[PDB]
């Protein structure tokens, strides 16, 4: 996250972190034993941990299980990065508390100008790499069509939205892929791509939640 605030230690109890020996992705927990994230952020020997602040240190809170299986949008396109979306099961169901709890899935679209809270460990420098211990905030508002197809002319499909800054300085990155965009309560994205990070006129772009409600919840029904 560029230009964003330390969020504060569990103040954001949906955000988990993909780990491999290292953290690689954010997510969202959606219900005990499901969690959503991006399709570009599939690999096999995922561990979700959930109640992090400080990924680098266990400060309690901690819940690290395995994943048990991955399921990736069967549509999902990894050159256009259309439908990127997965859904992680965990192999046992997570204690939900204060600290580790679910964030609802939207019933409708959001409207441009809605403010969102993104948040994860990414990469908090445009020009360079500095990755956080802890975990960053950024609030932002969706962006209108019009100007998210203008700034990446035909690169938009209906299942993203463009959310952010378009004077740079404020944006998701590197390391910030398959997490949470949250607005009014409600999960309306997941960080996907951008063209580098908090540049001018090239805002992030997101994976649109309320177009896959029906497929996440036929899939978990089934799975
Ligand atoms: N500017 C953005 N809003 C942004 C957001 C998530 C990103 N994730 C990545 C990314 C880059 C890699 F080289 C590998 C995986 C990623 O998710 N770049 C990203 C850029
Ligand atoms: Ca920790």
């Amino acid at each position: 996250i560029v230009g964003g605030y330390t969020c504060g230690a569990n103040t954001v109890p949906y955000q988990v972190s993909l780990n491999s020996g290292y953290h690689f992705c954010g997510g969202s927990l959606i219900n005990s034993q499901w969690v959503v994230s991006a399709a570009h952020c599939y690999k096999s020997g995922i561990q979700v941990r959930l109640g992090e602040d400080n990924i680098n240190v266990v400060e309690g809170n901690e819940q690290f299980i395995s994943a048990s299986k991955s399921i990736v949008h069967p549509s999902y396109n990894s050159n256009t990065l259309n439908n990127d979306i997965m859904l992680i099961k965990l192999k046992s169901a997570a204690s939900l508390n204060s600290r580790v709890a679910s964030i609802s899935l939207p019933t409708s679209c959001a409207s441009a100008g809605t403010q969102c809270l993104i948040s994860g460990w990414g990469n908090t420098k445009s020009s360079g790499t500095s990755y956080p211990d802890v975990l960053k905030c950024l609030k932002a508002p969706i962006l209108s069509d019009s100007s998210c197809k203008s700034a990446y002319p035909g690169q938009i499909t209906s299942n993203m939205f463009c959310a952010g800054y378009l004077e740079g300085g404020k944006d998701s990155c590197q390391g910030d892929s398959g997490g949470p965009v949250v607005c009014s309560g409600k999960l309306q994205g997941i960080v996907s791509w951008g063209s580098g990070c908090a540049q001018k006129n090239k805002p992030g772009v997101y994976t649109k939640v309320c177009n896959y409600v029906s497929w996440i919840k036929q899939t978990i029904a089934s799975n």
